[PDB]
Parts: C-alpha cells; sequence; structure tokens
C-alpha cells in the first residue's frame, strides 16, 4: 500500500479511558493495571471493557495510522463514531458505530455482524489502519508482512465524526500485560 503520505499523529484521551488504563505521559501507549487508577467517573469512560479513544476527530480525508500490538493476546483496533455507547455491554459492528479488527484465542476477525474470519500467515506485530471518509473506507494492514491487506470495510456509513478506537483486552491469562503504542511517523 502507498497510504504512509496520509500519516497522522495519534494521542490516547485520558478522559475516555477505562478507569483501569494507564496511558503513558505523551499519550502514545495504553496499557491495562493490575487496580483502579484512581480517577474519577464520568460519563465517557468505557465502563465494562479496557477501551480509550484518540483525541483527533475525522469528518473529512484520508488518514493513516499504526500501532504496536507485540506479545498481545488480545486486542480490539479501528475507528468508530464520536458518539459511541460508553456505558454497559455492547458488540462491535457497524451497526452500533464501530469499525474495527480484533485477536483473540489465536484467532484474527473483523467486527462484522457477524464477524468474519481473516486469513493471517504472519502474526502481525504492528497494524497500519487507513481510513477514507469520503469513500466511505477502513482499511487494515499488516506492517510485519510487507503491508500486506489484512481486510478493508468499504460502503461505510460513518454517520458523524470518526474517532481512533482501542482495546488492550483484558489479562485473564497474565499473558496481555503488554501495552498498544501508537507507532512514531
Ligand atoms: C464494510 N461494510 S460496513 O462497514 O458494514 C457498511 C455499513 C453498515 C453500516 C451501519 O454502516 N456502514
Amino acid at each position: 500500500h502507498h497510504h504512509h503520505h496520509h500519516m497522522v499523529h495519534i494521542t490516547l484521551d485520558r478522559n475516555t479511558a477505562n478507569s483501569w488504563l494507564i496511558i503513558s505521559k505523551d499519550r502514545r501507549q495504553v496499557r491495562m493495571g493490575d487496580t483502579h487508577q484512581n480517577v474519577s467517573d464520568n460519563k465517557e469512560r468505557f465502563s465494562n471493557y479496557p477501551m480509550v479513544l484518540g483525541a483527533q476527530r475525522f469528518s473529512s480525508g484520508k488518514m493513516y495510522w499504526e500501532v504496536d500490538v507485540t506479545q498481545k493476546e488480545a486486542w480490539d483496533l479501528g475507528v468508530c463514531r464520536d458518539s459511541v455507547q460508553r456505558k454497559g455491554q455492547f458488540s462491535l459492528s457497524p451497526e452500533n458505530g464501530f469499525w474495527t479488527i480484533w485477536l483473540w484465542q489465536d484467532s484474527y476477525e473483523a467486527g462484522t455482524s457477524p464477524q468474519t474470519t481473516l486469513h493471517i500467515q504472519v502474526p502481525p506485530c504492528q497494524i497500519g489502519i487507513f481510513v477514507d471518509y469520503e469513500a466511505g473506507v477502513v482499511s487494515f494492514y499488516n506492517i510485519t508482512d510487507h503491508g500486506s491487506l489484512i481486510y478493508t470495510f468499504s460502503e461505510c456509513v460513518f454517520a458523524g465524526p470518526l474517532r481512533p478506537f482501542f482495546n488492550v483486552g483484558f489479562n485473564y491469562s497474565g499473558g496481555n500485560a503488554a501495552p498498544l503504542k501508537l507507532c512514531p511517523l
């Protein structure tokens, strides 16, 4: 792919984070804490899952960024509508305002309804995310495997401003403590 020149500098919005998340001082890394991180509750925080949004809002143009997922067992990545539900249980689907992929139990799936099996020969250490607002496209690339296509959502109905979306996943196993990191341009 030739999307690298649409690179945007993404930072994490602390106020949207689940109360157990630790966001680095530079707002470029997030990991699951082993306890509540002593922050006040607010209506923006994801209550049920270890999720957080990027600060940046997109309503036009072409945007590209990369995320490090090294040594993680579980995560969700992509983009969501600014107005997605924060409280209670929900599924990651376009109907709910999410355009995402994930790793769970040694398989990669796209967050369609129902979910779609991905075909990945080389487990990714970094994921590229491309959004074309006007075209209605969200694409995912395997940086570890020469930027090979993972998945394309086409005919997307964003229906609002988009925010980068992140889930560091739970760490019941003690093998999923590693952070998500926004990789440098
Ligand atoms: C790639 N197919 S899609 O993203 O699910 C299309 C869609 C459905 C709704 C709702 O908003 N966009």
